[PDB]
């Protein structure tokens, strides 16, 4: 249909076995020195060999790292590639409580490498940051946020970007050889998972068409929490849930009842039969979210969460983004969704729906912070499924009803009709799919623009993109 046509999903397809030769030139491996003990980090360092030069990235000091890297670069000369093991630092930064240390250090490494004029391509390794292959378990949603940042590094600094590789639990000799083969030549792939059965690469595809009469979804009832539910997309979602018969909507936002349009929204809802509660609650404040959950009717237990809260504003290019800026974009995504997960993991929810963005699924220049924050949401939904909990991540393209909006439309990420977007989400939930992107694309405009500086193996499974590129 028109709604089926908006739904895409990520898949992982087997790619070629890489060659058997080490990289010819010298590698530079980057380690977070307080977070260098995980078995995978040892196994990677051992696979890179003892000739690899090691750089310990201490703290978060762009200027100091640029100077240390400038020194290596002259001492050691030009490198074949830079291999970052910073993702192993999953603890939150002490000054930026929504930013995992390894994400802050990866941004600063990308920036300091540019500052120092190191041009070897950067590869960012993760372990359990993606769900790739039948049965695979996404064990670290925090490392999953690095993929959102890495794809935007690829769009903003294509000439110095290697790619992303997830490692398996055990890095045996077949795994190690796959790794060092790809570092030698990856055949144009740049989003890769090394697994027991082979090397898999990330692909975007049209989702399967929706099946009438096949819905898995239980009927909307009880209490349903919509964060950012007072306006914007969350408001529209709340209105659909009211028509689909929710007993009770709990709508939160920073402003609550003072949010723009909140009062007229509550009055429209209530005309429908629905009990509305509007609260000024921020889900990144764990105490406040717990209090809101504590006051639910005995006859209206929480049955679903829709997390729409979170701004895109105040991002910046990779080369300029600050940690304070990254912390603000992270907070309403990672911090808030962590608290929603922890405080509902025991309830037996019907839906836990996290709203992500095309920035995190394919990448958008200018949006590294928002890409990393939305990529953590997609990763947390896959993680939750591994725990036998329901969860859904829906990555929106452009909504219909300033320069970043117009840029995206110009790049062929077209404004959707709200009804069709909301219709496609219902198709996703009826299928109980874990992840999708919901976007109207003009592939003739999008594919050439997205691939002008660097090819994309991601889009090879979208036939319209293949056609647009020739």
């Amino acid at each position: 249909s028109h709604m089926d046509a908006l739904r895409y999903h990520i898949e992982w397809n087997r790619v070629a076995e890489p060659g058997t030769a080490r990289p010819a030139g010298r590698l530079l491996a980057v380690i977070s020195p307080d977070h260098a003990g995980a078995p995978w980090v040892t196994a990677v360092l051992d696979a890179l060999g003892p000739d690899t030069v090691r750089f310990e990235a201490k703290g978060t000091d762009r200027a100091a790292w640029a100077a240390q890297l400038a020194q290596l670069r002259e001492d050691e000369g030009e490198f074949h590639a830079v291999v970052s093991l910073l993702a192993a630092a999953e603890a939150l930064h002490t000054d930026h409580g929504s930013v995992p240390l390894g994400l802050a250090q990866t941004l600063l490494l990308a920036q300091a490498l540019g500052d120092a004029g190191l041009t070897a391509p950067l590869w960012c390794l993760t372990r359990g940051g993606v769900a790739a292959g039948r049965g695979d378990v996404l064990s670290s949603p925090v490392q999953g946020a690095l993929w959102g940042l890495g794809r935007v590094i690829g769009l903003e600094h294509p000439d110095r970007w290697g790619g992303l590789i997830d490692l398996p639990e055990t890095v045996d000799t077949r795994a190690a050889a796959r790794l060092t083969g790809l570092l030698a030549d990856a055949g144009g792939e740049d989003q890769l998972a090394i697994r027991g059965s082979g090397v898999l690469a990330r692909r975007l595809a049209h989702a399967a068409p929706a099946v009438p009469g096949s819905g898995k979804r239980p009927p909307v009832h009880g209490s349903v929490l919509v964060t950012g539910g007072t306006g914007g997309i969350g408001g529209r979602v709340a209105r659909r849930l009211a028509e689909q018969g929710a007993a009770h909507l709990v709508l939160t936002s920073r402003r609550g009842a003072d949010a723009p349009g909140a009062a007229e929204l509550r009055a429209e809802l209530e005309q429908l039969g629905v009990r509305v509660t509007i609260a000024a609650c921020d889900a990144a404040d764990r105490e406040a979210l717990a209090a809101l959950l504590a006051e639910l009717p005995e006859d209206a237990p929480l049955t679903a969460v829709f997390h729409s809260a979170g701004v895109a504003h105040d991002d910046a290019p990779v080369a300029d983004l600050t940690l304070g800026q990254l912390d603000a974009l992270m907070r309403a995504k990672l911090t808030a969704a962590r608290h929603l997960h922890e405080l509902t993991a025991d309830l037996d929810l019907d839906a836990f729906v996290l709203f992500s963005s095309g920035a995190a699924v394919w990448g958008s220049g200018g949006q590294p912070g928002y890409a990393a924050a939305n990529a953590y949401l997609d990763a947390l939904a896959e993680h939750r499924r591994s725990l036998g909990l329901t969860a859904s991540s829906v990555a929106w393209g452009t909504w219909g009803e300033p320069e970043v909006h117009d840029r995206l439309v110009r790049q062929g990420v077209l404004a959707m009709e709200p009804e069709h977007a909301l219709g496609a989400l219902d198709q996703m939930l009826e299928n109980d799919d874990t992840a999708a992107a919901i976007t109207l694309m003009d592939w003739e405009m999008f594919a050439p623009a997205f691939t002008a500086n660097r090819p994309s193996a991601l889009l090879s499974t979208v036939p319209e993109a293949v056609s647009a590129l020739s």
